[PDB]
């Protein structure tokens, strides 16, 4: 039930204020432009026109602004009160930017710490809600059991960037492993097997326990960094990719994902792995 | 510890053979060129030189030749001994290829089954071993039992290419997963996070947690064939990948696996679907 003040009323900020509000919180609310506070204000929250007025009604400021904007002027009228105060930010753009803000806020004598939200405005609140913390380890103490209303709270590092940093690979890692599942499925549905048929055997089985066995079976390899292809080969794995692209002209299926994935492994024999492990081809892109 | 033969002795069959003598069968081998059969002999298999013999010590053909080579030729020889056996076939090319192999037993009056190993030799036998099959429900019917010693046996349907074709589908996700993965442990690894410790995070949750659940929350919408974007755009999902790239390229990390994720959608963009959700792009591949 603490006082809390949420800066940024987009469709996330929204969502936080929700939350919040319905966790008991006595809810103060700010946004630059006007018209967005009314449906927040009828579940309770209280509109701060002001932002010194916002900043100064809670010790803990939730700051959700809009990807155009920035911390250091949205809160710059501001920054005499801003001195004993917590940000919570929660849309830094680039590890850069957040890093930029914790200095900003140390400037100011603001704690701070930046924050990654894991699941979309709906989902905030909710059993699964996941945030990804980085920055002030004292801040993250002190409100933990208030952020947790929002979702599961996970504290990285010190570093401010990294939630933004970590955010950026999953999502990375998202979006190739969706397109790859895509490829899968269009295969599997030329011979007429249904999306969510498929996704039994794909998703629930395949997804952790092959491919996410592997990864881990890996990682240390990667760590290690020598990739001995002793007991399977770079080059082997353009043969099975050879394979999928002929198996997927056969059905119709366009060949572009095999294809380029095909292509990035062809890179990595040009540049000499072809007998180290498949997982040298990451010394490619750092 | 029925008789069972199996025809071709590289490494795959090899370990084929080898997890069936443990399992106390009383194993004849045969290859079309000699020097392989020592170490499974030694283990208590019999050598049949002549496929005649071979095939005449067995009902159960399990039968894992070279890619280069074909049913139809290397079995031809023992075309009439072939009636009421069976074969199980573990290294069909295509679908396709499977499907003719089907055609050639029936002729001989042979029960077929096809079916795809999910898993390395090593571990053929050993818990996690997963074969899914395609093919004669008799046959998979009478030698379940028999086949989970090898692994978890799975029938996908009576279409002898189905397990190729799922085995094709899988593979192909899991190279673009794996891709995704490494971009994202390159990432990371520019602010000093071991590959293993984001393996925590990545595989132990965010793998099955996010991308798995998301997939499966998604499935049906394919099957339905609409893909309303009011909840969330592919465009949307560009300007996602516009910041992945950005951070990547502040970061010192390779961009070409967000670029070319990137490329795809602005390919559906430009076939009319970006106010479509992401999953529509789908329908450029078949």
């Amino acid at each position: 039930n603490l006082p809390v003040t949420v800066a940024g009323l987009g469709p996330m900020g929204s969502a936080l204020a929700a939350a919040l509000l319905d966790r008991g919180h006595d809810v103060t609310v700010w946004n630059r432009s006007p018209g967005k506070a009314a449906p927040l204000v009828a579940k309770g929250a209280r509109q701060a026109d002001d932002i010194v007025d916002a900043v100064s009604a809670s010790r803990l400021l939730v700051v959700c602004l809009a990807d155009y904007d920035a911390l250091y002027s949205a809160l710059g009228p501001a920054r005499e009160a801003l001195r004993g105060r917590v940000v919570v930010n929660l849309n830094s753009g680039t590890p850069k930017e957040a890093n930029e803000a914790l200095r900003w806020a140390e400037r100011h004598g603001t704690g701070y710490l930046d924050g990654a939200i894991m699941v979309p405005p709906a989902m905030v609140g909710h059993p699964g809600s996941v945030f990804l913390y980085s920055g002030s380890a004292e801040v993250f103490e002190e409100y933990k059991e208030t952020l947790a209303g929002l979702g599961d709270p996970v504290h990285l590092g010190t570093e401010a960037g990294l939630a933004v940093l970590y955010n950026t690979a999953l999502l990375s890692m998202m979006y190739s492993s969706m397109n790859g599942f895509l490829h899968a499925a269009a295969l599997v549905g030329s011979a007429g097997v249904p999306a969510a048929e498929f996704t039994k055997l794909a998703v629930d089985w395949f997804l952790p326990a092959v491919i996410g066995q592997i990864i881990k079976a890996e990682a240390p390899t990667i760590d290690e960094g020598v990739y001995p292809g002793d007991a399977g080969s770079l080059e082997m794995n353009v043969t099975t990719l050879k394979h999928i692209i002929g198996t997927s002209q056969e059905q119709g299926v366009d060949t572009e994902i095999p294809v380029r994935n095909k292509e990035l492994l062809d890179r990595a024999v040009a540049a000499g792995f072809g007998e180290s492990s498949y997982y040298s081809v990451i010394e490619l892109w750092r």
